């Protein structure tokens, strides 16, 4: 029964973010966990620092691509489990980009590029670290090292959109000293969104009062947890990757369809969450061609969906038996999100979408002036039963040559 | 009881072809049927000839891309329903590429490029034509025009891999004079494969003795028809497009997953058919970026599957209850094609593929020396019951960093 | 093309009861036992000596048909095993007159049907395992088959129909159907002829279909004779009784299949296998009582209702049936209504739509309890949307039927 | 992770029980919740006591039917939400069978019948009660009334197999004084099984938790260092527990068999429910299900009682599973077809390899329980793989869940 604090309300309006995984692992192109899962010799793996040139990393291109896909923030891996830092740690560690041939603070380039495009920069930081022996040998000292690495991020790069922490699940029973860590963040970055990824086995959990967002990794839940009754509201976020891996994986051919990606983005909004779509950069920091294809396709959809994608919120309006349709609410309009439509041919050439296609909703109590598809402005016919709050629209199929996967009709009230 | 003629045997070894739709419709990017389905003014639509530059058509790059994806032939639209010819009709018509600014016989460039890459060139020819008034006003004269247009293709381009006719379904009861049309083809191109697409309502029918291949458009059948029992054997072919349209359609976002494309290719081989994977070129003749992504991903799979994709054939060996696995036979080996595998993590991090995974097959009666995955040469453990012809393998999951969608194990016999 | 009167009458029957009873019934391991279990023929045929029919009461069978809402009964007069349940008058010694029963069972059956206003139909297997003629002299077999049918055509008065089964065993043979059906037409001009095998002869009235045929059935060519259709269901996996077949379908599935038949424009036969001595088993009685509650409720539409070009909205299994005065919405996948405290699933407003109704509606009500439903129409697009309320607590009809009353 | 108490171990060996719903509601045949859900006038509904004759209740027939179906206990509704008691409450209430024309202690008849058949009598008791005003108007006094009603059951009927409490879910936040209620039960009936249908372990004295029918995974047996608790699932034949004449939505007999097998697989007991008629008879429809289930449980007798879940999984895409006794393993195999022949193809004809992972011991022989046919098999002992040719049913039979006994070397 609490409502979101302004910065959280601002976060929910972001809607869609791009997740970016890039580290030393990227050179191998066999997934970001390669060092542990393939049981590599650490010394040999860590030699990858010597060929980390970042020769194709262009933060401007990345920010441009995020803008074009309709993303409003980017979460970049500043340090993954491998423990290599993509920024200047100022003497905290020698395992950082300043000790690689790249010799560029990549996080500085990233934040400048985000600002030029009006995107919020978010920093992913692994809390489970494979590089520093402090992790197992002196946990209290490890917490200090982690906190210092975050402190550098809080003080050297201007205002930060958010932090995305990951790895506390590796030591479920430890005292991670979150009030000190989060408190430090609140001191230097009062407006930052704090996310703690509590991992696959503990979905929806709030690990500290300072947490703003709970995560659902890889897969969508049925409902988003918004925090205990009477406590601070926390937002939710789902994250998906295009194939089975987060870092680039050259021989992972198991990509989701573009259509499924569109349905997952719409679905997140339906259940009241943001969604992160992940891409893994190449070894040298380029967006791979495959990811570019997905971004172009999703980008066509998000441009069409712009009136509702950001401000639209769940509302107690359900769809009729046997359909996957749903409704989103802004302060001026309702929007019918309609799935499973077909292309329209003509009476001679039948594509599937030709016949009258009544789609009903329960929970709309106000007389409607008009309804129209966002993609082409066609006006739909509809009937209402105001007492039972029933709306029925004839959801016409796609014009030949197009197929939006999730089609959106805007409702204009009297 | 008949066996395939040599040319048809050669056809079945092709396995995979690339279908290419390119015409005036391409400039509009709203599907190849746009002229009819969107009720365009014919005069105005046909003005698209004036901006047909083919400025980005490079037959060499196209043939190279076909070779890299593992295709062994290409079917190119020489004339679609719109009735515009991509070749020099030598006085038959003014509605051809020689009267467009391109001024290049595109079919000549195509055939030369195919030959350099050892690909068979196939010519798609629409028999239902929206351009010539002969079609409705004087059908007998239309048949003469169609036959002459095919005759030009038969005499001016060297040996032709095949012809892919489409549109007889528009007049199911007409006499199309197939003996004369196919007799002419047999005269000039005795070795050509003749395919007649009998359309969605008439799957797998033989419209003349000269037909070599029956088609199944868009969708896969349960069984491939090989002709009436004592008659000429005919091969089968399934055709699929990446989204919902054959020509390019910019706002059709409803793409199939790469994984489904891989499964459909494997499936086609399982049931004893070739498969055509379709791309629509841009207005100026380029392979679009999205199609390139699919070709790169499918290309990794077909390179791995090369030992079996071409020579492999269906064999009476079935898989155990509840699996989608199947077997292909070459003269030296059997190959287990195994679906629904997961990635292998480790003891600590579980991804799904870790446990022993017994997959059984019924119909293998010969003792086996060894079994190994094509992708990494790992040796699989197995047991046999020779009397009941049971084989059981432990189908290990993918090494982290990879996912082949359909994984293939080669059997080596004693 | 218009159905002949007898075929129009047939389609109004709607539901029939199929009865399988033969020597196989004594073994209670399915009607194909002789062939599938590779039994010694001589030994199997000895079952004639214990065929007493001690518990066969044709009146109880006719009563069970009436209670289930069936309008005809198809009885196995001779199955593949080749034993005749009637007096063949010298054609064969392998008939009920040579068994201890010593009763013409078909005569008792026809009298019982008549008393209950039901049509008697005779199943006759054309694939026969008894007579050596079948393999050793096919032309003479056809004569024997025809004679056995002739006895049925001439000794019992007017018959409802004949249900032939087995031509599929020899798909390429000449069965001499014009002679066989011509003989039937001579003695029994009004009888329905069904062939369980596509139309194999002009005299066929009804073809059989697979119970899961999705689409409305084939009625023959535009200028040809109209042929009706029929689907069949058995309660478990076997037609004759099978004591250790526990794989019974749900009553709900049986109800759905009966409704589905009407939706695609077919009759439906529900099968029971009698015990060795001719009794209806207790399990079959349970199904009859449950289906019988449904068919009594559905009576306004079950007989006269016909398919009509009105489709249901996306993701629904709902369908419409038409009589001359009314349309009926047949609505599936409803839930029971509890309250605010006790949620059973059927509580919320439940809009179910249909496309193809162009006339203004006065009133719509459920057949089971007369509750009036609210609805809206778009007459131009022919859309109807009803609030299909869920079942009153304590009931669940599986297929619920709403009658439409027009203005 | 501790070992079950003797009484609980004995409970798990019961395997299958019959649930029986019978009360005043039965006379209306529109479900057991009719009084509340149909918003009936309380005074008028409660008049049903005057026609409660029990004229067709025969506890002996009920116990016989339970025995024949292979059930080892019966849970009878002694008082449902309607609040009418099927036993002599000895002055606690006038709304009991002694004030109805029946004038017979039905629970006494029930316990005697169970004993003659070697079945454990269990008493269902609704804790959510619609009759007494105490329930809403004076909850502390209600708890006393409930406890007294249970006390009568604990002192007047000899040793009681168990109690099956239902209704605490109506007031999830209330203090139900379970230490006192269960403490009283422990005093008079130390060996009784206590089940609380929570709609979680609500008190240390609970022996059995109830679970959903469709629970996929092996059940929760209590926190790691604490008392082991058993599990139980329930199924009814249609949508209602009391009789409901116009509820035609019956499950298939096949689904009932699969649910019984499934309960064993997850390590639970299962209750199959029947609702008696107004006058206390088993309806004909219920009899059909019991005859069918009975055929299956008689065949499954070697494993149904003593069989327990074990870490042996089935191959990809099958629903097969394994149960373990001290002498044998049993393969429970689903989705088989009938065997015809080459000419008449019924589906079960081909070799049908079904695999399991987790068996590490060499096997001597495997055979179907229904007909003793010996199955062929191969093993890979290092990877613990077993593959059997699971032959289809002989024509004329179909067991739904077929069971193969494994005999070890
Ligand atoms: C988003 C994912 O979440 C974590 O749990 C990591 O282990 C993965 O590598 C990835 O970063
Ligand atoms: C392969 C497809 O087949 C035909 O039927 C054409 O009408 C389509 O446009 C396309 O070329
Ligand atoms: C109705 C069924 O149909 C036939 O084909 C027979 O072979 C069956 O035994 C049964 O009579
Ligand atoms: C077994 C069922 O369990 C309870 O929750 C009751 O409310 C039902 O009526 C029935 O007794």
């Amino acid at each position: 029964m609490t409502e979101p604090l302004p910065r959280i309300q601002h976060y929910e309006d972001l809607g869609l973010g791009l997740f970016i995984h890039w580290g030393l692992y990227s050179q191998m192109a066999v997934g970001e966990w390669t060092e542990l899962i393939h049981h590599r010799n650490q010394h040999d793996y860590e030699q990858l620092i010597k060929t980390f040139t970042a020769a194709q990393f262009d933060a401007k291109k990345i920010a441009h691509a995020a803008k074009a896909v309709g993303a409003k923030y980017i979460v970049l891996t500043t340090k993954h489990h491998e423990g290599f830092f993509l920024y200047d740690t100022k003497g905290l560690s020698d395992f950082d980009v300043m000790h690689a041939p790249a010799r560029r603070d990549l996080i500085a380039e990233f934040v400048a590029a985000c600002r030029e495009e009006d995107l919020l920069p978010f920093f992913y930081m692994a809390t489970y670290d494979w590089h520093t022996p402090l992790y197992d040998d002196d946990f209290p000292a490890y917490l200090t090292y982690l906190q210092k690495s975050v402190e550098v991020l809080c003080r050297n790069y201007g205002p930060v959109g958010g932090f995305w922490f990951d790895g506390n699940w590796n030591k479920k029973d430890a005292d991670w000293h979150l009030p000190e860590l989060y408190g430090m963040i609140r001191h230097y970055q009062p407006n930052a969104i704090i996310v703690n990824n509590t991992g696959l086995k503990n979905r929806g959990q709030v690990s500290d009062p300072e947490i703003d967002v709970v995560t659902y990794e890889r897969r969508t839940p049925d409902e988003i947890y918004h925090g205990a009754p009477n406590e601070k509201y926390v937002a939710g976020e789902i994250s998906i990757t295009l194939n089975q891996h987060w870092g680039i994986a050259a021989n992972d051919l198991n990509y989701k369809s573009p259509a499924e990606v569109i349905e997952t983005v719409a679905h997140a909004r339906h259940i009241g969450a943001n969604i992160l779509v992940n891409i893994g950069l190449t070894g040298t920091g380029a967006i791979p061609a495959a990811a570019q294809t997905y971004m172009h396709l999703l980008g066509r959809w998000t441009a069409m969906a712009a009136p509702v994608l950001y401000k639209g919120r769940p509302v107690p309006v359900t769809s009729a038996h046997g359909t996957r349709d749903f409704v989103l609410h802004t302060s001026k309009h309702d929007f019918l999100c309609i799935l499973d439509l077909q292309v329209v041919g003509n009476d001679n050439v039948v594509l599937g979408g030709e016949g009258v296609n009544p789609r009903s909703f329960v929970g709309i109590g106000q007389p409607i002036q008009r309804i129209h598809w966002l993609d082409n402005d066609e006006v739909l016919s509809f009937t209402q039963d105001l007492d039972k709050k029933v709306l029925t629209v004839d959801a016409t199929g796609y014009p030949y040559g197009s197929d939006w996967v999730v089609r959106i009709a805007q409702i204009d009230y009297e």
